[PDB]
């Protein structure tokens, strides 16, 4: 069957990855033979733009009552991803803003190999509207509303994975 491979997103309070911060990150990780979870939301001392907060629902009360050291959290990602694959959903954005910040804590930077299900949907989808992950999930009979949470919506980009053949074909 499938290759073990790690399915990760974030959420971050802006677009710059030197600038910018993650507030929250998730991964689904199919280990070879089952799924395992991770969520972190991120301790935040900036001013969370309410912008933010109409996307994703994130205020600066749940970073403050739930939100863990980002170091902390990147070191337990680590872990949780090993030399695995990983997989996202226009990806770059997730890795320049998770090696930014491993790299501003003095944490070791991704090696892993990697796959972007948007490259595989655009290859498989020409005519869609557009190719936001909103978009690409209905074009495979995902009807879920995009939350824009780090682990909600890594586990939609996963259900996605499971339903894109090429994808598919190449983590035999
Ligand atoms: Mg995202
Ligand atoms: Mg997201």
């Amino acid at each position: 069957g499938s290759k073990p491979y790690v399915v990760i997103d974030i959420e971050t309070d802006g677009l710059d990855e030197k600038k910018n911060t993650i507030i929250e990150i998730g991964a689904v990780k199919f280990n070879g033979q089952q799924v395992e979870e991770f969520n972190a939301l991120i301790k935040y001392e900036e001013k969370l733009p309410p912008t933010i907060f109409k996307l994703t629902g994130i205020s600066k009360s749940l970073l403050d009552q739930e939100g863990r050291d980002l170091k902390e959290v990147l070191s337990e990602f680590l872990l949780f991803i090993g030399d695995l694959t990983l997989v996202g959903y226009n990806i770059h954005f997730d890795i320049q803003f998770i090696n930014n910040k491993l790299n501003k804590f003095g944490l070791p930077l991704l090696i892993n190999k990697t796959h972007d299900i948007m490259r595989y949907v655009k290859d498989e989808k020409l005519f869609l509207d557009n190719y936001q992950l909103q978009t690409a999930l209905k074009s495979y009979g995902i009807e879920d509303s995009v939350p824009h949470r780090a682990l909600k919506d890594a586990r939609l980009i996963y259900h996605l994975s499971t339903k894109v053949n090429k994808f598919l074909a190449r983590m035999k």
